[PDB]
């Protein structure tokens, strides 16, 4: 029988569009802001399948708008609810209004003014479509609003990143279509120069030195897919999701151990990612962009191409989401499947027996790219063939930037005469909903334990661990402690290895910096997942996003903080980690014109899970 | 002219060998226990080159051992001393004593009374030859001890790992071939199960899964070799280095930027590593082993097979290094030079100019993979096209094993039936003699700021970052802060990128714990660097390791310590970076029978050296 954990396809978007059209919920003037498949209930599987879309609806004609989810299985409306925005918050941003912004503007005098004073051509002046947040403008309280930033471009194809408008701010009702503030606090200078990365001035002759490095699988790979997005390679089985929110979601992540599959991971996401500015100007202080949350990164998924973005024996996924009437729309491989070689996996060279021993590791790849705006982002899952899983971010495009005061700042960077770059971070939260050898599972976190040299230790040389159950929610929400060595461990505590302990997985973080923001911060209260390094949840099928479901525009308190407040038992049961994890962002002259990657993750590394290595298997190359 | 840096030839072995022998320095009763070139003086290279050599000599027969060092272009002995060692350290372990500690106690009558108690085979109990340390033993001041630690071997290619003999330990004096002490603290089981990685009956039958992975180079490589070890890629040119203490070193890192060659590192290595115990048992609470300073990490140093260590278009260098009587000895293979694809360098699709932009990066490899009884390191250097610097250690071989108690233990793990695994720490030094565009330097400490919401900042979202200047070396023992984003730049004050700022380096630690025995440990007095993330030193070419030049059985206090009470000036001087950086293990099953490979290090990444990046002249793969 199909997989409930298959990919969305065409047919099932447009049984979708017309199920909604047949109960009277697509009109002419309805969006769709959002649509996705549901993952299966606890417990399905039981030859009755249900596959369930859920769908945000805009209204361009000023109706409030709904959430629905359909049954396209069964042709049905399972629920449909009018959403009161003002309290639930606003619905995602909508790719068609990331122009609205520019032509509102370039018709309102405030705004023409305001480049007039600056000798700035309006047909020139690109305006970014920036998400508005909650501060004390209480006209906005209900209504869809968006911000507005300006950058010029001299021509067609020139970088608008390097001219920045400073000084300069407008706010705007994206369905009433009216300007309601234009605040113009003085004039900045534009940055006079480009940052035309592709124009010889600026890259001078391009290096010829380069030899090229061939990666190819005369065999082709040792992975397989089947029904659509089922992957088993080299003891792993899982299913590959794609979700127009969250982007690639892994689903049933399991390792075969002799003859049982064993699961490790339910569900594996960036259930939110944020990137707060910390420029105290007016003219940027408001901005926190959710681009998970508040733009959707799956729908900007890039096309890989062959050679450029994705090196090696490559197989597509091709994911197909909605557009805003319903149509399907797929995205060209939009998801690169590939295994790589990871280096020497385990080496000894042993004196006394003589035997010499080399293995090497490999790694199965799973990632996509997206953009909004100036920001790229690769996101890349790797599974190792000992066991360990690990997410890495890369962080590229364009620095989001503004003038260089006179005479410095404390908040930005200079890169360019002129060109600043607003201090900010980049801060993820990864949804790891658990399933260590099953559903019942428990967390400990582990601390290196100092010793005191004396009686038992009079060498002054011990030392220990210590672990800590959270047995509730309310005792779930945890903070690095990197000089202690801190991590947890998520285990089952109902299956034993063959020496009598508990099985488990260790969570490794990078232990970087969580939200600086004031916790006072409208952004503190929008993003309180940030401010935390972990969190355990209970599972639940509602509890999908730490911001909660309508992060645009919504006031806060959203999410984890709500959530983790009905204290539910979480010590031996089916419960979700939210790991917090981002990159504290000083912007460098070398990250203009257009930025070098820079990394940041998490990983997890079997503990106790296996009875002796799971690579003794592995053949000599 | 020849490079004052390239290797040491076989030639100028036996010229030292010659040399020493003229001088009346190198009879029959004499063994080399060190010997390696040194770097040109700062300044030479005005036609006037004068290789130096440094030798260790230890005498069998009982006199004291000499430090001595030559010049071999001239022919002469630059100074000659004897050394008092119960004052400055005995001389690194020789590889003829790996099998003494074996012999001596093969004969003795307590040692055989604890093997027969236990009813083991003498001609089956393996030895490891463990360095000292110094605790209560009044004894051994002066002398040139090791202890002993034994492990069964069923049959000659068993791995005797998996077979510790716990509750016993032995002392021998290696130079009057004396057992001092035969200490049998109890018997424990003997673990039983084998650990033989390569039997059929525990790999199971060997999976056939694994379809090859082909990295070739059409063309070639894109680095070049010249005068034996100058290497220059992708802008990068260095020299490579082989010492048989440190292992691979790198000399001259430095970037060519247009026209200008910038010096960016001019001397790299790992001047020290050491793995702390933390059993309190007495059986093994002496255990600290320094694979550096103690063993030589270079002597030890693989021959790297093709195909299975190093894959793709490999360059070997084969460094040459004196026997104990001062003949050379090649290490086939020793050093694997690579460029390696690493993924997506910089892109950004833009939605108004409509470019679309990626490129991909490379790094450069250095590396070596070195074999120290159980244990097996690789060390890996890495350049990347962007500036970036990395270095990174990857542990493996087989864990050092003990018994499990009854009734478990706080400081041992359980890998199989009876079998432990004490906890313990490998904690590595790498010395970083600064050049950032050349040698005037000083290093900041940058911490994250935040900041509280109020005026100036009536959002809350403000943050900001302060670097503190280290201006001697009285101030200059800082340590990790991962929760404030601490991070370390090194810069020149002298030297300004085009937007008028000092140009810099930033190294990122991974901020893993630091030494955790107790500060009144011998371990901690002769392993002081290892308490603390990062020091700064005035450059003094006799300042080499951060635990001195003679680790082996000195009594505590010497090296970085003891240099840093001289409190030079480092602000804007010639500066060396030591960087404390280390895994702490608690071992796992699925480290047993054999470790699969686990990672620390750090990485240095330009802070405005450039004047915008580095890599627009990268062209479209
Ligand atoms: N990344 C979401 C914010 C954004 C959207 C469009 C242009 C610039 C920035
Ligand atoms: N790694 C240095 C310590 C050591 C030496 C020989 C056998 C086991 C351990
Ligand atoms: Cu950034
Ligand atoms: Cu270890
Ligand atoms: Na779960
Ligand atoms: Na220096």
């Amino acid at each position: 029988t199909a997989s409930p954990f298959r990919l969305a396809s065409a047919g099932e978007i447009s049984e979708v569009q017309g199920i909604l059209r047949t109960a009277g919920l697509l009109g002419p003037e309805k969006r769709i802001a959002y649509l996705g498949v549901l993952d299966p209930a606890r417990g399905a599987g039981s030859e009755a399948e249900d596959r369930r879309f859920r769908v945000f609806i805009h209204d361009v004609s000023g109706a409030r708008p709904q959430e629905v989810t359909v049954s396209v299985t069964n042709g049905t409306v399972i629920s449909a609810v009018e959403l009161d925005t003002a309290a639930t918050g606003e619905l995602p941003v909508l790719e068609e209004e990331f122009e609205v912004v520019e032509q509102l503007l370039a018709t309102d005098e405030r705004w023409l003014k305001a480049l007039a004073a600056r000798n700035l051509d309006v047909s020139k002046v690109r305006v970014a479509p920036l998400s508005a947040g909650v501060f004390e403008y209480a006209e906005e309280r209900g209504r869809r609003i968006l911000r507005g930033l300006a950058f010029v471009q001299d021509f067609p194809e020139d970088s608008a990143w390097a001219h920045p408008v400073d000084g300069l701010v407008a706010y705007v009702d994206v369905v009433s279509k009216e300007v309601t503030r234009v605040i113009d606090t003085g004039v900045f200078p534009v940055p006079a120069e480009h940052g035309n990365y592709t124009d010889p001035e600026l890259t001078g002759p391009l290096r010829t030195t380069q030899k090229p490095i061939s990666i190819t699988q005369p065999e082709g790979p040792s992975f397989t897919v089947t029904g659509g997005n089922h992957i088993e390679w080299e003891k792993w089985s899982l299913d590959v999701g794609f979700d127009v929110r969250e982007g690639v979601v892994l689903h049933n992540i399991a390792f075969r151990d002799g003859d049982r599959l064993r699961p490790i991971i339910n569900r594996a996401s960036i259930a939110e990612m944020v990137v707060p500015y910390g420029d105290p100007s007016p003219i940027r202080s408001w901005q926190n962009y959710f681009d998970t949350g508040e733009y959707l990164v799956g729908q900007y998924a890039n096309s890989l191409e062959l050679g450029c973005d994705c090196l090696g024996d490559i197989t597509y996924l091709s994911p197909v989401i909605s557009d805003a009437f319903g149509n399907p729309r797929e995205i060209r491989n939009g998801i690169c499947m590939h295994e790589e070689d990871w280096g020497i996996l385990a080496k000894h060279s042993d004196l006394w027996s003589g035997i010499n021993y080399t293995r090497r590791n490999r790694r199965m790849v799973i990632s996509f790219f997206t953009t909004i705006g100036n920001y790229d982002y690769g996101f890349y899952w790797y599974l190792y063939l000992d066991g360990t899983i690990e997410f890495e971010a890369k962080a590229t495009g364009v620095v989001f930037t503004s003038a260089f005061p006179e005479g410095g700042s404390d908040n930005i960077s200079q890169l360019a005469p002129g060109l600043g770059a607003p201090f900010h971070q980049h801060i993820f939260s990864a949804r790891l909903d658990m399933a260590i050898d099953g559903f019942t599972n428990r967390v400990e976190e582990e601390d290196v334990v100092r010793q005191t040299m004396g009686p038992g230790n009079e060498r002054g040389n011990a030392f220990s661990r210590k672990r800590t159950v959270l047995t509730r929610e309310s005792e779930a929400v945890r903070e690095a402690d990197a000089r202690t060595g801190r991590t947890w461990i998520i285990s089952n505590p109902e299956s034993k290895n063959r020496l009598n302990e508990p099985v488990g997985y260790k969570l490794h973080a990078h232990n970087q910096p969580t939200l600086l923001a004031d916790p006072g911060s409208s952004i503190a209260r929008r993003a309180a997942f940030a401010t935390k390094d972990l969190w355990v949840t209970r599972y639940a099928d509602d509890e999908r996003y730490p911001t909660g479901d309508f992060v645009n525009q919504h006031s806060g308190g959203a999410g984890l903080p709500s959530y983790i407040a009905q204290d539910r038992d979480i010590d031996g049961q089916d419960i979700v980690v939210w790991h917090t994890f981002g990159l504290t962002h000083f912007p460098r002259v070398e990250d203009w014109p257009i930025m070098p990657v820079d990394t940041v993750g998490f990983k997890l590394r079997p503990e106790g899970f296996f009875d002796r290595s799971p690579v003794l298997d592995v053949p000599a190359n």
